[PDB]
């Protein structure tokens, strides 16, 4: 029921339309740490702790 | 019953006949379009549209 068919006369039929579409994405943000003293690491029994 | 069988006097009996038949195709028309304008084309952020 809707093939574009066309006649002989032609005329303004079957016209069509487009689409499009977006996509997103974003980024976010990361980090932590810790904290020594000096003297836990002159003093620890294993030299290579850090 | 409907074995050809023939005689030694011959004759005119069984006779047959063949016959033919004809097939038929035929084309049809087909299209469709679509439209724009130069706005669509020149402000549009996608210069690669068409």
């Amino acid at each position: 029921s809707k093939l574009p068919l066309l006649t002989e006369n032609g005329g303004r039929v079957n016209r069509v339309g487009f689409t499009r579409i977006a996509r997103e994405g974003s980024i976010h943000k990361f980090g932590f740490f810790y904290e020594f003293t000096q003297e836990s690491i002159d003093f620890d029994s294993d030299d290579g702790l850090m």
